[PDB]
């Protein structure tokens, strides 16, 4: 087996979701809206940070790119309390 892949489709299609404005860049308008209807309430504080971590321009949105390199540190390697806290509920 090992063949894996399995986060390529998982992270792409996750971010499809995340992107509803489907303009290739995730904003704490629509992280916020992801976390609500997960049953989540997250201050706004919680969604700037989670952005501030990702976000090395500090341009306000998460780049594909980011979001990648940070889903594939949080994976073994950690990241920020937000971040972890989404792939904690996720798959474990
Ligand atoms: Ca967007
Ligand atoms: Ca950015």
């Amino acid at each position: 087996g090992h063949m894996d892949t399995d986060a390529e489709e998982e992270l792409k299609e996750a971010f499809k979701v995340f992107d509803k404005d489907q303009n290739g860049y995730i904003s704490a308008s629509e992280l916020r809206h992801v976390m609500i209807n997960l049953g989540e309430k997250l201050t706004d504080e919680e969604v700037e940070q989670m952005i501030k971590e990702a976000d090395l321009d500090g341009d306000g949105q998460v780049n594909y790119e980011e979001f990648v390199k940070m889903m594939m540190t949080v994976r073994g390697g950690g990241g920020g309390n937000g971040w972890s806290r989404l792939r904690r509920k996720f798959s474990s």
